[PDB]
């Protein structure tokens, strides 16, 4: 692809964050902690999954980003609206405010309603997620197959400010401990 020219420097937001959630110092890296990390609720925290938003906002132009997977066995990415739903159960789904891909059980799959199965020879290390506001596109790329396309939504409505959104998946197995890290540009 050749959307690298629309790189923007994402950084998480702590406020965001489920409780169980450590962000690096330089708000670039979140991982999954063995315990409740300490902090106050309030009612932007995701509750019921081990989620975190980008603390930029969109509502215009063309966005690129990058996040490495490295090592893990599951994380949902992509971007959300600004007013999704932060509390209980719910599916990410474009009718819920949420556009993303998944890795779960070996297996690769876009958040559409039902959800759709992926079609990838090289499991991806590093993902590049690509925003066209104005166009109602969200396509994303396999960094590690020399950019290749994995998904592309297009027709979104999106409805209201977009914000990157990351879910860096449970660590039942004991396997999946791995951070997500912001690339550098
Ligand atoms: C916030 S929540 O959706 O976890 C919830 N709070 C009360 C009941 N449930 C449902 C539940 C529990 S185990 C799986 N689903």
């Amino acid at each position: 692809h050749h959307h690298h020219h629309h790189m923007v420097h994402i950084t998480l937001d702590r406020n965001t964050a489920n409780s169980w959630l450590i962000i690096s110092k330089d708000r670039r890296q979140v991982r999954m902690g063995d315990t409740h990390q300490n902090v106050s609720d309030n009612k932007e925290r995701f509750s019921n999954y081990p989620m975190v938003l980008g603390a930029q906002r969109f509502s215009s132009g063309k966005m690129y980003w990058e996040v490495d997977v490295t090592q893990k066995e599951a994380w949902d990415l992509g971007v959300c609206r600004d007013s999704v739903q932060r509390k209980g159960q719910f599916s990410l789904s474009p009718e819920n405010g949420f556009w993303t891909i998944w890795l779960w059980q070996d297996s690769y799959e876009a958040g559409t309603s039902p959800q759709t199965t992926l079609h990838i020879q090289v499991p991806p290390c590093q993902i590049g997620i690509f925003v066209d506001y104005e166009a109602g596109v969200v396509s994303f790329y396999n960094i590690t197959d020399h950019g290749s396309l994995i998904y592309t939504f297009s027709e979104c409505v999106f409805a209201g400010p977009l914000r990157p959104f990351f879910n860096v998946g449970f660590n039942y197995s004991g396997g999946n401990a791995a951070p997500l890290k912001l690339c550098p540009l």
